[PDB]
């Protein structure tokens, strides 16, 4: 029963709006996990399990994307404590989260971009699947399996039921937000989903981010200052399209030119990451 006795507790991994992440071992198995503490006080959106019991929305959301494989961090227990949440989340080892990733090694080679973008499209096609949107795709919310090559989603707490209907709530990363949340306070899902999408692409590519201020976001100008194909060129200006509706699907995406040929993760990681 006690998280305590169940779980030997390593370094703090770090902290922010999530709250605060650790490293840790299950001490039945040794298996690697994330040890992640919320305030209740802290706590802004709130569910219930199908029990009624009253937990995070994140708790919800994660129940959700947790079944079976796939390339989202499950969860695999959690607590209710007076003051906090504490959850059991997957961890890889070893790994890199792709903002570090890419802040210590620049822009990416198109090869990997590639293998790595198609492999967080097929994750949020999974959250999409469960009736779950993420709300925050960015580069830190990404972690890389630096031996499997697999990339893994991180951090559902700023996430929602997916519907077809108008969100006019955000709390993710503003500068991975539409233009149509910077000018309306109104998204659809798939569709902001796909701008955030091109935002981490370009930022793939192009080793940091498009756009930083709101008038940026608006105008939607995509300058590229790396030499850059003109396929990779062409999605990213698609997935930034201002109009919601001008943006891909997930299958126009997934069928560009640019995303043909994918390295598989295992070759991903022999070519790019062992080292
Ligand atoms: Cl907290």
């Amino acid at each position: 029963e006690p998280l305590e006795s169940q779980y030997q507790v390593g370094p703090l991994l770090g902290s922010g709006g999530f709250g605060s992440v650790y490293s840790g071992i299950r001490v039945s198995d040794n298996l690697p996990v994330a040890i992640k503490h919320v305030e209740k006080d802290r706590i802004s959106d709130w569910g219930e399990l199908p029990n009624g019991t009253r937990v995070p929305m994140e708790v919800v959301l994660l129940k959700k994307v947790s079944s079976g494989f796939s390339g989202v961090i499950r969860l695999l227990d959690w607590f209710e404590r007076p003051d906090s949440f504490v959850l059991i989340l997957e961890r890889p080892e070893p790994v890199q989260d792709l903002f570090d990733f890419i802040t210590e090694r620049g822009a990416l080679q198109e090869e990997l971009a590639r293998s790595f973008f198609w492999q967080v499209l097929e994750a949020v096609r999974h959250c999409h699947n469960c009736g779950v949107l993420h709300r925050d795709i960015k580069d830190e919310n990404i972690l890389i399996d630096l031996n499997r090559g697999e990339l893994k989603l991180i951090d559902f707490g700023s996430g929602a039921l997916l519907k077809d209907t108008v969100y006019t709530d955000f709390d993710g990363t503003r500068v991975y937000s539409p233009p149509e949340w910077i000018r309306y306070h109104r998204y659809h899902g798939r569709s902001a989903a796909v701008w955030s999408l091109g935002i981490l692409l370009y930022d793939m590519v192009c080793g940091d981010i498009p756009f930083e201020h709101d008038e940026e976001i608006i105008g939607g100008q995509v300058f590229f200052r790396q030499r850059v194909s003109s396929e990779c060129q062409h999605l990213i200006r698609w997935c930034l399209a201002l109009r919601p509706s001008d943006r891909p699907t997930f299958e126009e995406i997934q069928n560009h030119p640019w995303m043909q040929d994918v390295l598989l993760p295992q070759e991903t990681a022999e070519i790019h990451l062992h080292s």
